[PDB]
């Protein structure tokens, strides 16, 4: 059922009967009571008999006012302040209390070690005071902080300082005005000590902004590449979307208890420091370019999101997919944009294709939410950028940007929907998006079939392709989808074939909008190898008949270097599944000589770019290696992923040594082209380490104890660790020893023994609930621990005894109670359990309904829960 008296549905959005046009906070801060004044100023447009209906969460109310009357036509409901009996204007001043010291939620005003700070997206500042807690509401900010002087020496809020003092008993205050109407979601306050990096960046156009990265008291050794990362987010945003930043002062705070990344509060971003803190001694390679996404990601939401913002929590995708593309455009000028969609791909088919297969299914524009926190989603992060990338392909990127002009001239100011954005789109461009829009209703993932012909009499070449989407948990209606299908044909010397019908040019993204259709090519001169659905060019899976030398020849030849990735993708796919069938028989690995040979061809092959080889040398994770099947068996999955690594170690030994030492960096630096030979280097060193156990030993030993970079000396403790070699647990002990007392460090030693193939993972993973460095009350320590042993250890999450599912159940037992939206985003491998056999199916729906019956079940859990159970 699509049926809850809980459930909010998009259908049902109306306008608000009031307005706020102005807010003015004070915040008289105290970690176990803070006392917040609100005095906003409140406009009727419903009927005169609506009345006001305010949001609010565990607030303590101590008064309220009208036109400075205390008001006495008011009741206090279920997460409700009702007032009845207003005039058409008025202000309304609320006095209440909170307490941050007890929210272990971190959700609202919240302590971060002895620092406090507020999340407020998506329902979060009606755990401040009660308010108009939907983002429709724009308002003018205005927020004094007053505060221990001691404790709390930098008192912050968005916008820029306009007052400030100084009282008896050690306290003082600052105010700040922040010019730009918001809603309520993009407020936010921090009180605390800080060391400060302070820089500036001057715009295009010459405004001076004051840029200042807060972080804790002694980490400012680990800060410059963050504020480098900043400086080229506002440099590229103007050069390649001509947007600059709109304010004086762009200030980002890290904070080590928090429950996403990072949050693009209006100047005053606030951070997990996960993605801020970096030096060559703690962070990877891996860890600099994430941090890089991630302050790009937050940057461009000043526009996509902060400048245009979301009528209601179901258009979340417009500013989350298009804020997503944006990132990863970013990433890609930057760097290599090869790899960027590489890895963006992977994601999509092994992380987001599962979730759109899931009970927890949705269109990237939902419409159906119980609780909103649980649609910060793959669908509507990662598919929603495909959409919008899925549009640029459409339109070129000439055409794309007069939509994103169209669409702030239009919306600047203003909270809009998707449909508003593809309006944009379609009228700036006239293109015509309107069966387009299917894409963000309709949920599930079209498949994709083609066939082909060639006909030598006539040199013609046919493609017959079908799509169909198959009914999803939340849909049981599906129709098909407009979508774009970028093609390439190969000449048998590995030359484009030129696209043509009746002697005319055609364009190589086919319009597949049919359930059904055909495409005939002409002056197809000789038989061509296909490259299709080129750079994955609509989110969607594809059924064609590859062979295997079409597949190796695309390796050989083909013009971009995604579809030589992706050729080598489907050439493994095949064998994977080869192998999982025989690994529930208890055969051996079988592989085709010629198949070690293409990736023999790509270790030796001189022209390619170190970054691309690499990629195609990594194997798919468990996760894109699930997607294959109808039925997920994590076990053989796992195990062959390991069998097919020690075969092409023993085939390909010589040639993994000889390019493993032929990339040796004497110098570590953080620049693509050293990242992608050391991203090559530890992808050999990774197949190495699973060859002869001697050799296996000694070099990734060495290169762990000589390593002047956590990116090298982590690859290799990685290494010892999924080969169970005789230095592991030494490296282990060793890492340990010298970087306890740092949790962002730690993280990674988490995961790697949450990860690790040992028979007694899950003895070892329990045990480490009281490791020095773990605590139940940091987000990033759960989520490193338990959270990938669950997400990434299949085969233990998975034991045949059910013990990986009882521990995530007494985990999720602790996590309803103190944070429910870290215990929604563990229990995810639950709720996947139609994908398994029947016996894993039946005690996976056990603990299911062990949760349900938790007392105090969250919102969070229960809206996961009831759709997996049912
Ligand atoms: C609701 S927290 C997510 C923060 C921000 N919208 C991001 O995209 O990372
Ligand atoms: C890959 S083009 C060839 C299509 C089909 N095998 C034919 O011979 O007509
Ligand atoms: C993943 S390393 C194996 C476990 C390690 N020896 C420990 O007990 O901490
Ligand atoms: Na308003
Ligand atoms: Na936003
Ligand atoms: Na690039
Ligand atoms: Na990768
Ligand atoms: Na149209
Ligand atoms: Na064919
Ligand atoms: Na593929
Ligand atoms: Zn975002």
């Amino acid at each position: 059922m699509t049926q809850q008296p809980q459930a909010k549905y998009r259908h049902d959005y109306r306008a608000p009967d009031y307005q706020i046009t102005d807010i003015d906070l004070t915040f008289d801060l105290d970690a176990q009571k803070t006392v917040v004044t609100a005095v906003s100023q409140a406009v009727r447009h419903g009927a005169s008999d609506a009345p006001l209906r305010l949001n609010g969460e565990d607030l303590k109310l101590v008064s309220v006012h009208i036109n400075d009357e205390p008001w006495t036509a008011w009741k206090e409901e279920e997460g409700a302040l009702v007032i009845s009996n207003l005039p058409e204007r008025f202000t309304l001043k609320i006095i209440n209390e909170i307490s941050p010291a007890a929210n272990t939620a971190l959700e609202g005003l919240y302590q971060s070690g002895d620092a406090l700070c507020t999340q407020c997206e998506a329902e979060g500042f009606r755990h401040i005071t009660y308010y108009l807690d939907r983002p429709d509401v724009l308002a003018r900010f205005t927020t004094k902080i007053i505060a221990d002087k001691i404790k709390y020496p930098f008192l912050l809020s968005n916008g820029n300082r306009v007052a400030q003092g100084e009282l008896e008993n050690g306290r003082h205050w600052v105010q700040w005005q922040d010019p730009f109407p918001k809603p309520c979601y993009l407020f936010a306050l921090v009180a605390g000590d800080f060391d400060v990096l302070r820089d500036t960046f001057t715009t295009r156009s010459g405004r001076e902004v004051a840029l200042e990265l807060y972080v804790d008291r002694g980490n400012l050794d680990r800060a410059p590449w963050a504020m480098t990362s900043l400086k080229n987010s506002m440099k590229w945003d103007e050069e390649r979307f001509g947007l600059e930043y709109d304010l004086d002062i762009y200030m980002i705070v890290a904070v080590d208890f928090f429950n996403m990344g990072a949050m693009e509060n209006k100047g005053l971003n606030i951070f997990n420091s996960k993605y801020v803190l970096a030096r060559t001694d703690t962070a990877t390679d891996k860890d600099y370019l994430d941090i890089e996404r991630v302050i790009g990601h937050e940057y461009f939401h000043n526009w996509t999101g902060n400048r245009v913002t979301c009528r209601d929590w179901f258009q979340l995708s417009l500013k989350e997919g298009l804020t997503v593309f944006r990132d990863q455009e970013f990433s890609s000028d930057l760097g290599s944009r090869a790899v960027n969609r590489i890895n963006n791909v992977r994601t999509m088919r092994g992380l987001q294709f599962a979730e759109d297969a899931s009970p927890m299914a949705h269109p990237i524009r939902p419409d159906m939410v119980i609780e909103m926190n649980n649609f910060y989603t793959l669908t509507v992060y990662e598919k929603g950028a495909e959409v919008i990338r899925m549009i640029h392909t459409l339109l070129g990127e000439e055409n794309f940007q007069k939509g994103m002009q169209l669409y702030f001239e239009r919306h600047d100011g203003s909270a809009a929907t998707c449909d508003d954005f593809v309006q944009a789109m379609e009228d700036a461009s006239n293109v015509d998006l309107s069966h387009f829009r299917r894409w963000y209703s309709q949920s599930g993932t079209p498949i994709v079939t083609v066939k082909d012909d060639y006909n030598p009499e006539t040199e013609q070449y046919t493609l017959t392709i079908s799509q169909r989407t198959p009914a999803t948990p939340d849909q049981a209606e599906k129709q098909p989808l407009h979508i774009p299908f970028a093609i390439e044909l190969y000449d048998n010397e590995g030359k484009v074939i030129p696209l043509q019908k009746g002697g005319h040019p055609v364009n190589s993204v086919l319009n597949v909008t049919q359930a059904e259709q055909t495409f005939v090519f002409d002056n197809v001169y000789f038989q061509p190898v296909p490259a299709l659905l080129c750079e994955f060019s609509a989110p969607v899976k594809l059924e064609y008949k590859w062979s295997d030398q079409q597949l190796t020849f695309l390796m050989r030849h083909a013009r971009n270097d995604f579809s030589r990735w992706d050729a080598a993708q489907s050439l493994l796919a095949t064998y994977i599944k080869l192998n999982v069938a025989r690994h529930q028989q208890g055969q051996p690995l079988s592989l085709p000589v010629h198949v070690a040979d293409a990736f023999r061809a790509v270790l030796l092959d001189e022209k390619i770019d170190p970054a691309l080889a690499a990629e195609i040398l990594t194997l798919p994770s468990v996760n894109e290696m699930a997607e294959l099947f109808d039925i997920i068996d994590p076990i053989a999955i796992a195990e062959v992923r390991e069998a097919l690594t020690r075969t092409l170690a023993t085939e390909l030994a010589d040639e993994l040594l000889a390019i493993y030492n032929a990339n040796y960096q004497s110098e570590y630096r953080v620049e693509h082209e050293d990242i992608a030979k050391r991203t090559l280097r530890n992808a050999c060193l990774r197949f190495l380490a699973f060859g002869e156990t001697h050799l296996a030993d000694v070099l990734v030993s060495k290169q762990f104890h000589e390593a002047n970079n956590m990116t090298d000396a982590l690859a290799a403790l990685s290494a010892a660790v999924a080969a169970q070699l005789p230095c592991r647990d030494a490296l282990m002990q060793e890492y340990d020893d010298k970087w306890h007392q740092n949790g962002l460090v730690m993280d990674k030693w988490f995961i790697l023994q949450a990860t690790s193939p040992a028979a007694n993972v899950l003895e070892t993973v329990r045990g480490l609930l009281q490791h020095r460095s773990f605590t139940m009350s940091n987000p990033n320590r759960i989520r490193s621990l338990i959270g990938a042993f669950a997400g990434s250890n299949p085969a233990a999450f998975h034991a045949e005894d059910g013990s990986g599912y009882l521990f995530l159940v007494e985990m999720l037992t602790d996590l309803n109670s103190r944070n429910p939206q870290v215990a929604s985003r563990l229990i995810e491998p639950l709720i996947r359990l139609k994908r398994y056999d029947a016996k894993r199916q039946e005690k996976m729906r056990a603990a299911l309904e062990q949760l349900k019956g938790l007392e105090n079940l969250s919102g969070d859990l229960y809206e996961k829960i009831t759709k997996a159970l049912a």
